[PDB]
Order: C-alpha cells, then structure tokens, then sequence
C-alpha cells in the first residue's frame, strides 16, 4: 500500500531484515561487509507491506519499504532438515551437508540469475564454521555417532531494485576517493570494507540447528533417538551426550525462535552481483572508469 503525502510515515517501522538486506558480502570469508545500498532512503514516499500475523507480538499492522527493495512480502515457509539420520564422524557430518544434501539442509548463496545455487552450512563466516566445530569436535572417544536436525524458516521475500539504485552515503563516498589510475591494494581495501558481493534477492528467515551425541555400545544394547528427540521440538537417560544446537535469527525472550523469527531475521537463500556491477547502472557517470579497475581488483582478489 502507498499512503499518500499528508499520512505520516514515522509511525511505521522499517521492514524487518532491512539493515541486513543492505549489506555487502565476502564470498571468501563468508562475511557480511559494511552497507552497500541506503537501507534507510524512503524516495519521497510511503510504501508500507502487510503484515497479517500481527496479533503476535493501521500503524500495528503494516512496516514501511525503503526504496531499495522492489518487492518485499512476509511468508511463513519450513524446511526441516531432519539428515539421513547416521554418520561416523562430525566434520564429515558437516562437510557432507554442504557438498552431498539438498537445499533444505542448509542456507544459498547463488551468484546472478541461472547461477546455480551454492549451499552454505548454516550461512555463518568461515571463523564461526570453524569455532562451532572446534567447540563442537571436543567430545569423542575415537569418532562414534552423530545425527543432526535443521529448520529453515522463511519469513519473508524480498527482490533489491535493479534500476536506479540509491547507493549507501559511505560507499559512495569511498568510491569516490578512489583513484583513477589502477592501484591493487586501495581497490582490495574496498573490497574488504564493502565486500566481494552485493544481495540482488532472496528471503528473510532464520536456522535452527541441532546434532545429537550418541554412544554406539548404547543404543546397541537399549535414527531411533532422532525420532523421538524431533517430538521434543514439535540431561536424563537415552545414550543423551549432549544435543548441541546452533541458531541465526530471532532474539531471546528457545522456539521463541520461531514466534520472533519475522522481526529478527537473517538473509538466507539470496542472489547476489560481484560488487562492481552495482555502479553499472544507477546514475553517477564520472565513477565509471573506476569500475574497470573494480573488476580488475576483484578479479585478483578472488583469484588468491
Ligand atoms: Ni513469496
């Protein structure tokens, strides 16, 4: 809906997600970077969007657009990963997900259109995936068993405008103090603040992570913990190590994950554009010779 000038649209809150939606992303070190788009220009209007499950929680019911998002609609969408149910060894485990399972056991990236999607984990940087295995790896004897649960909840869908974009203040300012002459190292500091990657769309949601220990000589004598242990979703007895779980999205106040999943969300399963092609349309003539030597620097960057 767009109200119309003489409504006041400081009443409505900013569309969940929209900071996040905004930032730049580093394809190698899974990173957010700092904000590319102007997660807060408005274009001189008030578009606000629905959102239908607001006695969980006009003016209540509805959140202001910022211009940059083209489209941007709440949905209420589970994936549950629930594996294949066995697995030897933890990092197998997880090194697995990514490379043998499907869509639904894990977050996207994908770059462009018939990009193909790329699965990502759980979509954290490579020093989270990397302190979440080795706080996790402590455990075993001499790799016995583990099983893992993972939701995926998408609370909205949300398409970036391709067209006249309207650039973040700060990035648009450092592209302008670049030089115009070729320089590796000033370019990859751009790189790095502002990132290897723009989101173009994707949804807004969260993970729920689970993995439970298991002792093989246990079982033996009393998959099946699985099960049941996915009941108690919707310290004790049963060979029960210790479920450790892991989560993105959402706020404290622990499947009040799931109730305020919509208002806390992350990006999950988005396109994005190498951040060169982000100056390829949208206005700003002068910068352009300066995308030459973006793509350039890109090229390098990735090729480390
Ligand atoms: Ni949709």
């Amino acid at each position: 809906s767009v109200r119309a000038i003489d409504e006041d649209c400081s009443q409505y809150e900013p569309i969940p997600g929209s900071q996040k939606a905004a930032l730049g992303y580093n394809i190698l070190t899974q990173e957010d970077a700092q904000s590319v788009y102007d997660a807060s220009y408005y274009g001189g209007q008030c578009e606000t969007v629905y959102n239908g499950e607001w006695r969980e929680l006009d003016d209540e019911k509805y959140f202001r657009k910022p211009y940059n998002f083209l489209k941007y609609h709440f949905e209420a969408l589970a994936d549950t990963g629930i594996s294949s149910e066995f697995y030897d060894n933890a990092n197998d485990l997880l090194s697995k997900v990514k490379k043998d399972k499907s869509d639904s056991f894990g977050v996207t990236i994908g770059i462009g259109p018939a990009g193909s999607p790329l699965l990502v984990g759980v979509g954290v940087s490579h020093s989270q995936d990397t302190s979440f295995l080795n706080e996790l790896n402590k455990y075993n004897e001499k790799k016995f068993i583990f099983t893992r649960i993972f939701t995926k909840v998408q609370t909205a869908h949300f398409k970036m405008r391709k067209d006249d974009i309207m650039l973040d203040e700060g990035m648009l300012q450092s592209l302008m103090e670049l030089p115009d002459q070729y320089n590796y190292g000033m370019y990859a500091k751009f790189i790095n603040d502002y990132g290897t990657h723009y989101i173009t769309s994707g949804s807004m949601g969260g993970i729920y992570e689970y993995i439970l220990v298991i002792d093989k000589a246990k079982m033996e004598s009393l998959x099946x913990x699985x099960x049941x242990x996915x009941x108690x979703x919707x310290r004790k007895a049963m060979a029960v190590e210790d479920i450790i779980s892991r989560v993105r999205g959402g706020s404290s106040g622990y499947r009040s994950w799931g109730r305020s999943l919509k208002y806390n969300p992350v990006v999950i399963d988005f396109e994005m554009q190498p951040i060169h092609e982000v100056l390829r349309h949208t206005s700003l003539g002068p910068l352009e010779a300066k995308r030459q030597n973006l793509r350039r620097a890109l090229d390098q960057y990735l090729m480390a």
